[PDB]
């Protein structure tokens, strides 16, 4: 079998993506973060507390002849931006794009933290990390790839992000008409959980490469590129009247500024993500002070290829017994 599905930007500046997803029988249709940096599929539900619902559609269970309570687990989790939702846990038919898994844990908020509730256009997220980070208590879930996998014509699925545009999501099968060139593939640690890879080096701009090791992780839900400060240092300065803003929280740049474009190596292989990628617009409306897409990931603890890098690559998330990360220029 093979599913694909396209994913749409939810604003002008690409801040996170939402992929339609069919949970249910009938199906109940609802627009999910996919995100590569953790393994919960939870979704805005019937259950969820309703001054924490502002605009987003909620899967009901209770209209659902597939749904089915998996009694007594439940789940809780963190994100690296602060945000939380927990709740219980049904199990359903699930597809996207074609591709149909039965039996999935449908993750249900009770609880969701205010980001959430902020933002209406997101219903939930679909994780694609491994099944080891699925916070479900006490029997951990797979994640809807894990569960796919084995009915799959490929262990794979690829992510095709766009920039300012719509792109792909596809389970199964690598469309050789979605990349140029070739694809080079690269060793994967599953140590932590994540598609945690080693880039080979940098560039800012039209400067020399910089061979050097830059573990990270492939992070399809996280909007930026966050990188060891001497490597954002050595980018931002190469822009006018940048600066690092501890009261905005991280570097800014003029707004009159043309960006620099960014590569990073991929074994022997460069993606190179340009420069308008880079720009996150004003820091406040009206303001001539832009927020820059590559930030430091010092107060962090890894290194992040967020959107703003993965957007500029056809990649390849490989899951077979060794899994590996492929990165394509397109």
């Amino acid at each position: 079998s093979t599913g694909s599905a396209t994913t749409t930007p939810i604003d002008s500046l690409d801040d996170a993506y939402i992929t339609p997803v069919q949970i249910g029988t009938p199906a109940q249709t609802l627009n999910l973060d996919f995100d590569t940096g953790s393994s919960d599929l939870w979704v805005f539900s019937s259950e969820t507390t309703a001054s924490e619902v502002d605009g987003q559609t909620i899967y009901t269970p209770s209209k659902s002849t597939t749904a089915k309570l998996l009694s007594g687990a439940t789940w809780s989790i963190s994100y690296g931006d602060g945000s939380s939702s927990s709740g219980d846990v049904y199990t359903d038919t699930v597809s996207v794009g074609g591709l149909t898994v039965t039996g999935q844990a449908v993750e249900s908020a009770k609880k969701v933290s205010s980001s959430f509730t902020e933002d209406s256009t997101i219903d939930g997220l679909l994780g694609l990390a491994f099944s080891t980070l699925n916070t479900v208590s006490p029997t951990q879930q797979k994640t809807f790839f894990d569960n796919a996998k084995a009915s799959l014509d490929s262990p794979v699925f690829t992510a095709d992000l766009g920039y300012h545009a719509p792109g792909t999501y596809n389970f199964g099968f690598i469309d050789t008409t979605a990349y140029t060139g070739s694809i080079t593939y690269t060793a994967v640690s599953t140590k932590q959980g994540f598609w945690e890879w080693t880039s080979t080096g940098y560039a800012v701009g039209s400067g020399t490469f910089k061979s050097t090791s830059i573990d990270g992780i492939a992070d399809t839900g996280t909007t930026l590129l966050y990188l060891p400060a001497t490597v954002v240092s050595a980018y931002w300065a190469q822009v006018s009247g940048a600066k690092s803003s501890s009261s905005v929280g991280g570097y800014v740049f003029p707004c009159s500024a043309t960006l620099p474009s960014f590569t990073f190596g991929v074994g022997s292989a460069r993606i190179v993500i340009p420069g308008d990628y880079i720009d996150f617009g004003p820091i406040s409306t009206g303001s001539s002070s832009c927020f820059g897409g590559i930030q430091s990931s010092a107060g962090i603890g890894i290194n992040i290829f967020g959107d703003v890098a993965l957007k500029a690559a056809f990649v390849v998330f490989n899951g077979a017994t060794t899994p590996t990360l492929g990165f394509a220029s397109k």
